[PDB]
């Protein structure tokens, strides 16, 4: 509906967050001008093939409807409706990776679990969709309350093809390589189980806290070596991955934890557990501890 959210009464307020193709800005819609936060997400160094990219998104983000999924409210087609915004719910304390920094010294492991739990049930929704994110990491997970939090972003989420069980990415642009699976390395296939493989590495970033050097691609620097440049990082990447190479146990970690992330870091596609599989194993160490 081109009517819903008229750009004459959509009202900047303040930048949320931003990147090389895409930003979301908090505004105000005030038809009455005399209204709602929402959240809206727009371009950047937009292209033909950029915005055809985006209506697929918005797509995606309509048709879904969970918890822990960010809702959709809506499309300003604004410039005259010559061109695409998405209008999303506000979600009142931002990005995970920020509010963990912020937040940690009231963050224990029982919180951290729940976290971890509401992802994984917002992952379960993705794959009945047959919906393959390609990009979790807890700067695309956004936190509703203290209680809740929701996949924020799917810029990167791919629609399986009909009568397959992985997407073959041709060209890749942003590729987020240190969540990466091995296979989505070196044969660009992504699937419910990549997104498992980086569903391990949020585990291991929340479990860290976004502690100073112990990121992914920090780690993984200091492994490879940090005076690597270009592809090269790539090949010891995946010579790494293929022969055991694997992000530490975070300071504090609990082994089971770990543990939880080892399995989904499997290099064999197949043995890696299922988002189901994940979600009640978490919950019952969360309600073993203390319901
Ligand atoms: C393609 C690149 S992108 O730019 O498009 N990309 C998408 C991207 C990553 C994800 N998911 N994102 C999304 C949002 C976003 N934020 C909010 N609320 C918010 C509230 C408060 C604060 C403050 C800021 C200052 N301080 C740190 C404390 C928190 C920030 C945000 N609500 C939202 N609803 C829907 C989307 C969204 C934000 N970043 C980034």
């Amino acid at each position: 509906d081109p009517t819903q959210f008229e750009e004459r009464h959509l009202k900047f307020l303040q930048q949320l967050g931003k990147g090389n193709f895409g930003s979301v800005e908090m505004c105000r819609y005030d038809p009455l001008q005399d209204g709602e936060v929402v959240a809206v997400k727009k371009l950047q160094h937009s292209t033909e093939e950029h915005l055809r990219d985006f209506e697929r998104e918005i797509e995606i983000l309509k048709s879904l409807q969970h918890d822990n999924i960010v809702k959709y409210k809506g499309v300003c087609y604004s410039a005259g409706r010559r061109n695409l915004k998405l209008i999303m719910e506000y979600l009142p304390y931002g990005s995970l990776r920020d509010y963990l920094q912020k937040h940690k010294e009231r963050i224990d492991h029982i919180k951290l679990l729940q976290y971890t739990s509401q992802i994984c049930k917002g992952m379960e929704y993705l794959g009945t969709k047959r919906y393959i994110h390609r990009d979790l990491a807890t700067r695309n997970i956004l936190v509703e309350n203290e209680n809740r939090v929701k996949i924020g972003d799917f810029g990167l989420t791919k629609v399986l093809p009909q009568d397959k069980e992985y997407y073959k990415v041709k060209e890749p642009g942003e590729s987020p390589i240190f969540w990466y699976a091995p296979e989505s390395l070196t044969e660009s296939k992504f699937s419910v189980a990549s997104d498992v493989w980086s569903f391990g590495v949020v585990l291991y970033e929340l479990f860290t806290y976004i502690e100073k050097s112990k990121s992914p691609p920090a780690e993984f620097m200091r492994m490879i070596g940090n005076d690597k440049q270009g592809q090269m990082i790539v090949f010891h990447l995946i010579e790494l991955l293929k022969n055991n190479g694997r992000l530490p146990r975070p300071d504090g970690c609990p082994d089971e934890i770990y543990m939880i992330m080892t399995e989904c870091w499997n290099n064999n596609v197949n043995q890696r557990p299922s988002f189901r599989d994940l979600a009640l194993r978490v919950d019952q160490i969360r309600d073993n501890m203390a319901g």
